[PDB]
């Protein structure tokens, strides 16, 4: 399968060049030295991918690493696009979380659970990132706190799986925890389609059912 | 299966943004309350596709989710489009029917009973809708009040499939009241083209049988 | 299959609209009551296909059925363009067979000797058409009362066969009739596309072996 | 396969109408009668293979009598075009073999020795037809002679293989005659490719070896 | 498969002609007497290929025979072309081996050893040929002295493996030095491409091998 | 598979065609009995293959016996290129590792380890060229020194895994010491890409975390 081996590595190179441009553009150490960890396991990743072609479990977790790594990459751009200081540390401890997982995946390839919590942490990385550019698009007050906000249930619950990969409870109200996310933000890039407020009210009231649910799933 | 999930999702949210247009057209909080109701399941089977990819029962179930969403906005639609109280407080519950087996399913995506009585709604939706299109196409006065014959016809049908998903022999009389709907439909839009009212006095006898079982089927 | 699903259904919605057309054209009571007998289970065909797709003995069912319905309204057509009162009556009572047999068939989809039956008779229509059309291109006399007797006994093979589904040997004999109509029809072609009434005569030894035969059948 | 289907059955027509065209040329009884039992069985070909389409025996026995056929008509029409009293009369009763066979193959469609017995039969006339067209084509006497003489052993092979499917060792014998009356007929292709009579004198040593060897295959 | 057949068919027929238009060319009675005992069991291949089709021993034997006859007719042309009388008897005898050896294939079509046998044979015939123009092809003394040695290897190899069928050991000692010749040719081959004597030196080397290899295989 | 056959050969051919040429090139005994070591070895891929097609152990020794080649003459290649004797002399014990494991393979076509040691060492060498070029390219110093560094850790990881097949333990520590050296060699054409020696202090971090692991790895 050289062809989506190919595939596979050039969707490397190109997250790590998006990131070290990115790094470069922002001049700042914490985002400095996160690139770095982020480009180390993106290179490792094409090491591994090279060294061993048509294997399975190797080509799956690969696959899956340069996903989340496209998809941390496009968090921290978009977050400091932003500027805002709340957000923008939000976004920087998200990819930490990213990237951490992404390293327990890397010292292991063929643990499940920690398989499906890269997995879960990814959809809620590109459910805050949808957040963040529906609001930067609509440029709207009210829109940019909701987004904060499940910005905020977004990193809590993602700080949540990756704390413990066991506890079928609690990782069963995290997985719910992130389709409420993700229904949340969905239905606020409709109400931006159609430019009605009346629906940001449905999701307003979506979200706070998802955040009072994430309050108790704290403990 | 990327390239059907992509299909699904896209067929989701077009069947919301219909919705949503239809809802701020009529001006009518009870619409507005219906279209609600709807947009929330379809966004909800859009989560639920994304979350887990390539598994077919909940594949199946979202499919099967997204037409029934289809059936009942041209439904909305339609009934909207005519203009007449009897018919447009039919179609609204009929809608909410829809509405209402879609949410049982979306609680239980491996009942079978259900996901049959949902077909059977489904089948009687496009039931109505082609009958109420036929009659405005012809606009002629006895087909619309044989098209409100029919349409009560679907709507105490699909209540009555609604009610109870057991009771083999209810179920077969309703599948055969749904067979009989259909037929009346279909000889309708075929007297329409040809121009011939005689098929239609023929139509008027299938749905006079259908009307007199249905009668025996309430109990 | 929804592309052959789609494709039955146009063929049977086909079938309906050119009976139709048909009997709009005769001006004739009796043609009126076949061509409503025909398209009833014409469209009766177009919902069963309906609710259940992707079912292979009701899909089978439903091809073969339309597929008796092209031919028995083929047949309508050429008796009433040919005009002969002996001739009409005949295959009047051809194409009320095949509506007899396909309403046994819509009674039950799964008695295989009733399928044969509605396939051989399917045949014998085709073979009389066939031996219509022949005549009516070539014009000759001798052809038409030729026409005539095969098509006595098309209509009486079908008949039988029509009576009883059981007993192998009536069932034997009646398919080597139908064998012998074929025969005696093709080679009626083949001469007229030569100009030769040599064969012409080799056919009526044919015809003629094959009525001594159904006349000891018939007993 | 209605492809399949269709196209042997216009194979079959094609047949019979090439086969009437050279009858109607010839204005010879002898030949009249020959074509009239080949197109018999022809058109009962296409009758058998309509009736039951998809039946692997069945479609079978038809192909290679189709193609039988057209070998005969092949002979019978390069026979009459050379004109030659002696190879006139060999390849009528050639052809009456070829029908013989047909028959018998259209009597049992499942004996496998009368199957080969056929196939054997349609070799030989592929041979003697070649051989003519390659007599034809060169206008050479000796040829001529030649060509008259695995003629003459062609059709004695096949009358013996016709008259006994059994007997292993006079089957292995004829095959070996046929084996070698097809040696004569290419290695006679290849000298007029030529134009060298050195190897047309080895064909001759073949063929009479081949001719030596039948003289016992008779006893 | 009607396509490979006939394919195998003109294979055979096109070697046939170009054989029967050298031994035309030569004008010489024993290249004819050569050229005359391949064109036979090139024609006796046809016919075989033809009364049993879609058999695959008959198959196999058939498409190697057709192969070792076009090298056997290349390795006749090449000689000719050449001239030298050494090496014009050496590939005579060797185009007798080829020849020989495919009488014993059409003898027996399933003993292994001879398939095997007749494959070193055909191998070693086009090593022949190919030194055989690559000295042509450069014009160099020295290269063709090396290429009457390496065909004086080839002709004696071949001639050892017609022999006997059997013996292990001698089989694997023929093995390698048809290996070996290769090799020599191979390398010569590419020290032409590129016009440096000093690799031809290094071929030397390794055909002084392979001959010093040989003469103990004589023993 | 005669594509794939063929496709192997002109490989190998074109392989050997540059070896030679570069050799030519160079004018250095030493380089010139490499060249040699390896079109000798390439030749005999070609013939291999051919003997025997369609054989699966054989073809795979095959294809990555070639790969290998390609691999050794773009390292002599390059290594010339460079001109640095330090290097050259590295490159040129690399290139001999190279084809004594390929010796090694054609003397045993089926012995895992060794087929896995030819993996690692081309792998391992392609590492070095793709350093080398990059060190061409940006034509840096410290670059220079640090591609010297990481070629002396590629030969000196051959050279142990070419010493022994087995110990699973120093099998790993070397595989491990190959990924490092593949990881420095992408992170040092990524910092290329950009133009940032930052990253290339982190390679050299990289580098320097490798070598210190390959001291223990000696002993």
């Amino acid at each position: 399968d050289e062809e989506e081996a190919r595939e596979l590595e050039e969707r490397a190179r190109e997250a790590a060049k998006r990131a070290i441009e990115a790094a470069k553009r922002t001049g700042d150490p914490r985002v400095r030295e996160l690139a770095e960890e982020l480009v180390k396991l993106a290179i490792w990743a094409a090491v591994e991918v090279w060294l061993d072609p048509s294997s399975s479990d190797v080509n799956e977790a690969l696959k899956l690493i340069v996903e989340a790594i496209e998809a941390a990459v496009r968090a921290l751009e978009a977050a400091e696009r932003t500027g805002d200081p709340e957000v923008r540390e939000l976004a920087r401890e998200l990819v930490r979380l990213a990237v951490e997982a992404a390293e327990e995946v890397q010292r292991n390839p063929s643990s499940s659970d920690v398989n499906e919590a890269l997995k879960l942490i990814v959809i809620a990385i590109e459910a805050a990132v949808r957040a963040l550019e529906a609001a930067e698009r609509t440029g709207d007050p009210e829109v940019r706190e909701l987004a904060r906000e499940l910005v905020r249930l977004a990193v809590e619950a993602a700080e949540e799986v990756q704390r413990n990969p066991s506890s079928e409870e609690v990782n069963e109200a995290l997985r719910k925890i992130i389709k409420l996310i993700l229904f949340a933000v969905m239905v606020l890039e409709l109400a931006e389609e159609i430019g009605d407020p009346t629906w940001r009210e449905m999701a307003r009231r979506a979200v706070r059912e998802a955040v009072e649910l994430a309050e108790e799933v704290q403990r």
